[PDB]
């Protein structure tokens, strides 16, 4: 028998807010966080908008001198991590520091910093590269810096599974705890790929919406006029904790993490199978892991990226796993409002699923004006829907056909 | 509960060879794979040599049309993976495809492809960025592409823990199998960071040997005249398999994976603690996980990077863990010959530890002409040493204070 894993702290930066409550208020209000990007010249680019973190002050977390050593994706991950630990009320001691670890990841990592160092290298040569370039850019430095700042000596690692990172990081941190390798883990993801190589890279593959004239309507999952995903920045972190450890210190418990599934499509480098067969195996794996019947699922936070192929494949997977119950559950994409935070998408979407359980409200899919052929489920179009939610599922699918599913249940 | 995990296949690209047998021959001969770098002009750099993969032909594995879209680290990862799956004799079928996954990691990933696309962006513009930029450069796509080519539908992910990547990848893939998430995993790492940004960034940190006049003598772990690590390229992959699954099909078993340790130092972004406190915690976790008496350890494949602080912290950790027995075991650094493959270092060094068990020989630490103060263990100076080896341990330490230990033993 495994130990049980509960959520006792959450932290976030998103295009809707600098913490969880501000973000969640934007989610329930149906607000968009998408705007034209201000921090660079995008004249030559086919996409000029995305979800930026507005008003972030790294000096609430680090000295200006510490912060100069670290890429934005690392600053964002540290901010979500410090928020989640504070939110949990956990006290790190000599008695428990070896039982507390970190799994914070990223899809694309230190693109901005690499881009800024390339400028210096071609302009002036290698003498102008920062001494902190390597440690300040590598994906495991959110886990490393957090562990150094807080004295965490438990398992210390980072996942990178592109758009699935946040979901895999959380699920494998839950495994660490379930099988007794740690009592507490800080887990999630962070991303800041709005540089030329990000917008340019995804733009070259024709993956991005180009609705430059109306950025707030660009992200429209399952709508007949969708034209690709919206690139967004930010971070999510959750304090995962063994149940008996949480109860002993009187921790506030948001929800229980009951299931985790993984699968590979083994199909294509960027496209899903049109029946979403890998996403179907993943969800069934997560439900078998939790000991749940499909009929017990009330709410799905979809991957729902606003791509032609992805959105439909996910409807097919849900119809196949849930049969008739596909028309009773509610499913929405919060990416209609946040855009796609890539490696952080699963971390902020885990937090939205947990708060959907806490508040007993399904977040809306905004911009769902004309649902496409076969998109006939309850996708919570336009407006938040209060409803009963005992079980919430969160899905992430990524480049390489790598899939993750998390199942959260109410804890009483 | 926990199932046992064995090694049934191995694969490698290194500075010593284009497969496992050729690389291992070089190891037991005391041959250096370090040479002046040919593929670019380094006259502006303080380090002008390293361990390149010499004479690699990707058209032994993949069409030139596919290879053109993939960073070298992906090419190197696929080559090692294809060798390991063939070496295992495993047949992938509809009956087992959902039970075979992959965890191939990298420390920095597609830095050469990123540097080339940065040139295009700055010298020309974003219209010249490759449509294959993202899927040809991001770390999770060795796992991605390998699943696509072989039809692997099991757990599909990637670790990024800097110089610890290869050791954590193998260790967490063994956990997947032990706990029933998969019956087979392809696990290890790949690196190719030998571009301007890579040599420049490690250069800016003064981390690299500048022994340009004698490259084969630069990597000299525990020697008094060491002056930093040597940057090297390549990949290691291993087929991990549940014991009864391996027995059922009549697999050739190289060794058993009995122990895995993780720990965080929580000390510094890049420097080890002088007493090797985090390495010592990590090795003790691994030895308890394996159900062993520390006096059972016959051979240690050291991290042994040839840095002033790293090499001596590692002696201190070994003396603390093993006491008087630290004088009876043999410890060596294969980095003396290969240099530091970073994210792949733990993967090739796991394979070198397994072959030390098959052939009952400790690989040499070459270049160890004048051992430093307190470096008075058996460090197998100059020449390979045949001896009894029932238990072999492989250590990796990384930036962020991330630590990993693998314990292997002989199997009936
Ligand atoms: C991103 C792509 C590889 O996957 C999807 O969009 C998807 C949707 C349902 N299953 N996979
Ligand atoms: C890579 C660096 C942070 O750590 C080491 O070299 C080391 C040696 C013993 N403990 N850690």
């Amino acid at each position: 028998s495994r130990r049980r894993v509960v959520i006792t702290g959450m932290g976030m930066l998103s295009p809707l807010g600098l913490d969880v409550p501000s973000s969640w208020e934007g989610i329930l209000a149906g607000r968009s966080g998408i705007a034209p990007i201000e921090h660079m010249d995008l004249s030559a680019y086919s996409t000029r908008f995305g979800g930026s973190v507005k008003g972030f002050n790294v000096e609430e977390y680090l000295s200006a001198k510490e912060a100069r050593k670290l890429d934005l994706f690392i600053q964002y991950g540290l901010a979500a991590s410090f928020q989640a630990v504070r939110d949990s009320g956990l006290e790190v001691t000599d008695a428990n520091r070896e039982r507390i670890g970190v799994s914070m990841g990223s899809g694309i990592g230190g693109l901005t910093n690499i881009e800024n160092n390339c400028r210096s290298l071609f302009e002036q040569g290698p003498r102008r590269i920062s001494p902190f370039f390597v440690p300040g850019s590598i994906i495991n430095m959110v886990s490393g810096f957090l562990s150094i700042h807080l004295g965490l000596q438990g398992p210390n690692y980072a996942l990178t599974t592109a758009q699935t990172t946040g979901t895999h990081s959380i699920g494998m941190a839950a495994r660490n705890i379930a099988y007794g390798e740690a009592d507490v883990m800080v887990a999630g993801g962070s991303e800041m790929a709005a540089c030329g190589l990000g917008l340019g890279g995804f733009g070259a593959a024709r993956a991005l919406s180009t609705r430059n004239d109306e950025p707030t309507r660009a992200s429209r999952p399952w709508d007949r006029d969708r034209d690709g995903f919206v690139l967004s920045d930010g971070s999510g972190a959750l304090v995962l904790e063994e149940l008996e450890h949480a109860r002993a210190r009187g921790a506030r418990i948001y929800a229980e993490l009951v299931g985790f599934g993984m699968s590979g499509d083994a199909f294509h480098m960027t496209a899903p199978p049109e029946d979403g067969a890998g996403a179907a195996r993943c969800m069934k794996n997560a439900l078998r892991d939790a000991g749940l019947d499909p009929r017990q699922v009330d709410y799905i936070n979809a991957h729902g990226t606003s791509t032609p192929a992805g959105d439909i494949a996910e409807i097919a997977a849900v119809k196949s796993v849930f049969g008739e119950h596909a028309h009773a559950l509610s499913m929405s994409s919060t990416k209609s409002m946040t855009g796609h935070l890539l490696g952080a998408a699963g971390a902020v979407e885990a937090i939205f699923s947990v708060l959907a359980l806490r508040d007993q409200v399904a977040p809306p899919t905004i911009n769902l004006d004309n649902p496409d052929e076969g998109c006939d489920l309850d996708l919570v179009a336009h407006e938040a829907k209060p409803r009963k939610i005992d079980v919430a599922l969160s899905n992430s699918f990524g480049f390489g056909g790598t899939n993750g599913t998390l199942v959260f249940r109410r804890f009483a």
